RNA sequence: GUGCUCGCUUCGGCAGCACAUAUACUAAAAUUGGAACGAUACAGAGAAGAUUAGCAUGGCCCCUGCGCAAGGAUGACA
């Protein structure tokens, strides 16, 4: 959702790949998930 | 149409007479076509040589070896 030349509120569909950078940190799904693998593995150390 | 004829003829009318003499792309309407360098989309170094590494060839000067041609000076008793 993006503007024209004159500010006209359109809506476009660009393929130049020069703002699609992914963030994906800390907060996704994925990463979580990614991070939660291994979980088992880290329940040794109990610190009661 | 206006006005007039000593006309027919009546004021209800008629016949003739003078003037009027040739506008308009004419158009209100009919329809189906072909259409940007305007936007968004892409690209965007939108002005450079379009290169530098060796060796061999070519020119000049020596040195050495081999060949060809023509030569110079010298050496050897029993």
């Amino acid at each position: 959702r993006t503007v024209n030349k004159h500010g006209d509120e359109i809506i476009t569909s660009t393929t130049s790949n020069y703002e699609t950078q992914t963030f994906s940190s800390k907060t996704e799904w994925r990463v979580r998930a990614i991070s939660a693998a291994n979980l088992h593995l880290r329940t040794n150390h109990i610190y009661v």
